């Protein structure tokens, strides 16, 4: 019923949902598969005319979680689940993953030039998939302001098969291949969103946590310049929760130290060429051999095996310095955060409960830091268990004497306080900050990282205000006041600005608040930001 006609002239149908009109897993690659392996995507050649893209394909390979070199339980638990026909049914992977999904308000036509909202999901850059994030809440509630909008999301390589590094991959040019699969999603909007009814001059881009990370990346792509064919690839950005990346190089020390790893693991130790190696490996190895490395979960938590990290090409050097040197792009952005970030990441290191034992997690952690700056860092971030994460809940949420310090920590270096520093140092347009406390009072996780996927997705709550209205309101106007809210969202320019600058969150609703907190464990982790990077 619902059709298109692409940019090649073909024309595809989709499908009638009542609530929506979807065009769902429309190839817009080659398959990364074979000699195609850890390397640039190519676009899709071949015709779509007359085809039906009415279901999201599989997703592209995942990473076992709780994975490790190491064998135990949860690695065992997840690994039984995971690999369950009942899992690979419900939750189809492959290699062969790379493809686009529109949807838009029924009716909409070619020609309608509604604003179009970009999704890049996060899932750690080592799990996750477009199926999963439901634009129909987004996409009613836009119809609903009398702000259409159009959402598109892309799926993106993850984990080993998106984010292998090391001496040999800079050497060949294959540095981050997922982000490169975001790029070519988004030159694939610009050439054919017009088709579907959207403007390719109105794109938002937008992401949670490793989709946040994600949208400062494309920020910062080759030193600032998002054009494609003399035309930007986007107007705006929303960060929900994520700003630069903590990391070195592609050809550092954990980047090479992962890929031998792996190597080992495939069985390609002895190979002169191991990256040859790696992609002559079947399917079943190769996935075998990445859940042997760590997992988002594991012990090593944030120091993640597998993430965006500087290749000296398209990001040119430290996200950090890029920031500060200004070669980014110009555009208005909304960027915040979760309250209590860090409680997720605190979980995987409760065998950790004297501050002997916390200074070695933190020096394992980050092998860039001095003692002296571990010290300073633990003086910021004390054993005070009623000054850690879950903020603000006294001596509650005592799991160990360490959980809610080292929670406090991981979170603000990651996310929060990450933030701020961009906030800081950024002047490309205007800045608009929020910090939500919606959760305030659960036990354990507090207002926890990811919470505001479940209230822009699939439950309303206060926070759907900010999640779906005042991000509906930004991506149509450039304003996220548009929306009508009774709380006006003030402009952020420092965060040592006198007056309110944050848009606050709370189980009733909306307020103003001061991005003034923690700026001890600022100091601590930013006066050399290098420090601190994995
Ligand atoms: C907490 O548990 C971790 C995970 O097992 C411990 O780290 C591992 O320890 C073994 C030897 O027991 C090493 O061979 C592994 O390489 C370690 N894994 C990692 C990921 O580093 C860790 O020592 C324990 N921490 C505390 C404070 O007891
Ligand atoms: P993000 O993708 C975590 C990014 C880590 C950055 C370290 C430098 O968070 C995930 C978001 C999804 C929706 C749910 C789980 C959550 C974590 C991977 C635990
Ligand atoms: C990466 O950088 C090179 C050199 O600047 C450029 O030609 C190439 O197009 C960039 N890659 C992407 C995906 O933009
Ligand atoms: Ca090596
Ligand atoms: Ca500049």
């Amino acid at each position: 019923a619902p059709t298109a006609t692409l940019a090649n002239g073909d024309t595809i149908t989709g499908l009638n949902a009542i609530i929506n009109e979807a065009f769902l897993g429309i190839p817009f690659a080659e398959p990364p598969v074979g000699n195609l392996r850890f390397k640039d995507p190519v676009p899709y050649s071949g015709s779509l005319d007359g085809q039906k893209f009415t279901s999201y394909g599989p997703s592209c390979m995942q990473q076992n979680p709780e994975g490790t070199y190491e064998e135990n339980l949860p690695k065992a638990a997840l690994d039984l689940v995971m690999q369950s026909k009942v899992f690979e049914a419900v939750s189809p992977s492959s290699e062969d993953c790379l493809t686009i999904n529109v949807v838009r308000p029924p009716g909409t036509k070619a020609g309608a030039n509604l604003p179009v909202m970009l999704w890049i999901f996060g899932g750690g850059f080592e799990v996750g998939g477009t199926s999963t994030f439901p634009p129909a809440q987004m996409i009613t509630k836009s119809i609903a302001m009398g702000k259409p909008i159009i959402h598109v999301s892309v799926n993106y390589r993850v984990s080993s098969w998106g984010f292998l590094a090391g001496d040999e991959i800079k050497a060949e040019g294959s540095a981050n291949a997922g982000l490169k699969d975001q790029r070519l999603g988004m030159q694939w909007v610009a050439d054919n969103i017009a088709a579907f009814g959207g403007d390719p001059t109105k794109v938002t881009i937008f992401g949670e946590s490793a989709g946040s990370m994600s949208v400062m990346c494309h920020i910062l792509w080759n030193d600032g310049d998002n054009t494609y064919k003399g035309k930007p690839l986007f107007r705006a950005g929303i960060m929900q929760s994520g700003a630069m990346v903590p990391s070195d190089a592609v050809d550092g020390i954990y980047g090479n130290e992962i890929f031998d790893l792996l190597a080992s693991n495939a069985g390609c130790g002895s190979a002169s060429d191991k990256l040859a190696c790696l992609r002559g490996v079947s399917s079943d190895t190769l996935e075998d051999a990445t859940n042997n490395t760590p997992g988002f979960l594991a012990y090593s938590s944030l120091r993640l095996s597998y993430l965006p990290r500087p290749d000296g090409v398209n990001i040119t050097d430290d996200m950090y310095a890029l920031v500060r040197e200004g070669k980014y792009a110009n555009i208005p952005v909304i960027i915040g955060d979760q309250n209590d970030e860090g409680t997720f990441f605190g979980t995987s290191s409760l065998n950790v409960t004297t501050d002997a034992q916390a200074r070695e997690y933190f020096k394992q952690s980050f092998v860039h830091a001095s003692d002296a700056e571990i010290d300073t860092l633990m003086t910021a971030y004390p054993g005070d268990i009623t000054q850690g994460s879950p903020f603000d809940t006294g001596i509650l949420n005592a799991l160990t004497p360490q959980f809610k310090r080292i929670s406090a920590v991981l979170g603000d270096l990651g996310f929060t306080l990450a933030r701020r520093y961009f906030l800081n140092h950024y002047t490309g347009g205007t800045k608009y900050s929020f910090l939500s406390k919606q959760l305030s009072g659960l036990p354990v996780l507090g207002t926890f990282h990811s919470n505001d996927i479940v209230f822009q997705d699939y439950l309303l709550g206060s926070g759907s205000l900010i999640y779906n209205n005042a991000f509906i309101a930004f991506a149509t106007d450039l304003d996220p006041n548009t929306a009508g809210l009774l709380v006006k969202w003030p402009e952020y320019t420092s965060s040592s600005q006198s007056g309110n600058n944050l848009m606050m969150i709370n189980a009733l609703g909306l307020y103003t608040g001061k991005d003034n907190f923690r700026t001890a464990g600022y100091d601590a982790l930013f006066s050399n930001p290098p420090s601190f990077f994995v």
